[PDB]
Formats: structure tokens, sequence, C-alpha cells
């Protein structure tokens, strides 16, 4: 009895397993443009992706995550509100049963169809598994995701799904290009939070683009094709694989724009 997305070990459950569930900083939360202060301390967000090495694909039980070979610095994040290099280890998506609901953040109170999260760890700890126990060890790059025009860069994601339908199946993912997820702005709002799955390490620095990329109603059907089961089981999509907006308590989102 595993934590889940379903109605006996869904979010509102997470806390007996995982006790920081209801810590002082907690992702996702809505993010109220009006009081979001803009800063002017805030430099661009430098995101370098062109040495970018995909590996694999692996549905995951919650999601799907796209992996990369990290063991040299290759696809970075950094300036922002970030003090030194972040290194690109996943992306995966949060996704809804229904075009209204899906995003992990919202903006205020809005909730997109699906989110993007890149994950990068702080090549100052070493590794990702060393990096998630320090308060700044993670820097996500969230992007939202609208239901209109597809996203042609998103289609070679979407196309190897279908050999990745239940839980524990992994596939060959190489070559694959994450610049073609980027939206044309990196405006965005930064905040401290944490992860928004278990073990919901409050090691995040959560950088949210204010600009959405669109994906097709095709594309996003696919998602909702994936299943939460492994093989062999009682059918569960994988659909509202999102976690509910947390308390903002002592905290304030900066904006990099005014
Ligand atoms: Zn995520």
């Amino acid at each position: 009895h595993h934590w889940g997305f379903g109605k006996h070990n869904g979010p509102e459950h997470w806390h007996k397993d995982f006790p920081i569930a209801k810590g002082e900083r907690q992702s996702p939360v809505d993010i109220d443009t009006h009081t979001a202060k803009y800063d002017p301390s805030l430099k661009p967000l430098s995101v370098s992706y062109d040495q970018a090495t995909s590996l694999r694909i692996l549905n995951n039980g919650h999601a799907f995550q796209v992996e990369f070979d990290d063991s040299q610095d290759k696809a970075v994040l950094k300036g922002g509100p970030l003090d030194g290099t972040y290194r690109l280890i996943q992306f995966h998506f949060h996704w809804g049963s229904l075009d209204g609901q899906g995003s992990e953040h919202t903006v205020d109170k809005k909730k997109y169809a699906a989110e993007l999260h890149l994950v990068h760890w702080n090549t100052k700890y070493g590794d990702f598994g060393k990096a998630v126990q320090q308060p700044d060890g993670l820097a996500v790059l969230g992007i939202f995701l609208k239901v209109g025009s597809a996203k042609p860069g998103l289609q070679k994601v979407v196309d190897v799904l279908d050999s990745i339908k239940t839980k524990g199946k992994s596939a060959d993912f190489t070559n694959f290009d994450p610049r073609g997820l980027l939206p044309e702005s990196l405006d965005y709002w930064t905040y401290p939070g944490s992860l928004t799955t278990p073990p919901l390490l409050e090691c995040v620095t959560w950088i949210v683009l204010k600009e959405p990329i669109s994906v097709s109603s095709e594309q996003v059907l696919k998602f909702r094709k994936l299943n939460f089961n492994g093989e062999g089981e009682p059918e569960e999509l994988m659909v509202d694989n999102w976690r509910p907006a947390q308390p903002l308590k002592n905290r304030q989102i900066k904006a990099s724009f005014k």
C-alpha cells in the first residue's frame, strides 16, 4: 500500500509516510501574479542544452521520465536565481484526465492541462543522491502546457509511449533534444520549495516559466493512454498525477519581469 494518485493513497495521504508533506517549504504552490515581487537582482536564466545526451525513457508507475547522461557538464542550468551550475538529469510531466486540470503550479488559481519539469542537480554536491539532501540541491525548471497547436519537438516523446505503457517498462531514448520543449520567453517566477512526489524533500529552487508551450489535444491524449499499473495487472489509466497547491507559508515568490 504505497503512495500514489488513487482514492486511498493520493496526495492527502502522503504525510503519513512522509511527514515533511506538511513542511515549511512544500511544492507546488499557487503563483499570485499580483503579489510576486519583481526582483531587479534576478539575472537572465541560462539554459545550455546543446550537448544534452538523453539515454532512456521509463514508466516509473506515477509518470514517465526521460533520463539524461549527467556524468559530464553537458546540459546545464545556471544564472537566474541560482548560484553555481546545475546539471540536467531527467524530465517528466504531470497531467490531468481533462484539459481543465493537470498542472501542479497554478497561476492566479488557473490550472493548465499539464506541466513539464526539467530536473537539475547542483554540481557542487557531486551527484543527485547527495544533492537532494541539501536546501539548494536541485533546480527544477517548470513549464506549463496548454492545449492548442501541436508541439513538434514533443512528438518523439509521444510516439514512444506505446512501448512503455505499464509500470516498469523502459525503452532506449537517445538523441532527444529538450530545447524543442522550451517556449520563446524565459521570463520566470522563482521560489524555494520541494520535490512534488515523495520523498517531498525540501531541496528545490523552483523556476517556473511564465510562457506556456502549446501541445495538441492528440499529444496529451496519448499521455492519458499510459497505465499506473504493471503489465498483467488491472488497468488504471495514468491520469491526474499532479499534487495540488500547498500553503505558501513564509515564502515570497519573485518575478524576473515587470
Ligand atoms: Zn514533477
